[PDB]
């Protein structure tokens, strides 16, 4: 059977740091995204990578999260730390 549901979570490992770093948030009015992912690091453990955009944080819609929000809210975030990443990608040739 199909299925949609875009977008997938991840659980980093703890404590802190990850060793990810995001982009963009609430307050520039864009969505949470990665910049760098530290390798062999705990973001990558799970399954973070540059890119994704972070729906939610632990559950929590993330779509009007500041850079400070989003920031805060994950620092002040337990092990494991439940990350709502939006992946749609689609297939392509040529």
């Amino acid at each position: 059977g199909s299925s949609g549901s875009s977008g997938l979570t991840v659980d980093v490992a703890g404590p802190a740091p990850w060793g990810f770093r995001i982009s963009g948030g609430r307050d520039f009015h864009t969505p949470i995204i990665v910049t760098k992912v530290t390798e062999r690091g705990k973001a990558e453990a799970a399954d973070l990578r540059p890119g994704d955009i972070i729906v939610a944080i632990n559950g929590q819609s993330a779509e009007n999260m500041l850079h400070a929000e989003a920031q805060s809210k994950i620092r002040q975030s337990a092990s494991p730390l439940r990350l709502q990443l939006d992946r749609s990608s689609g297939p392509s040739s040529g």
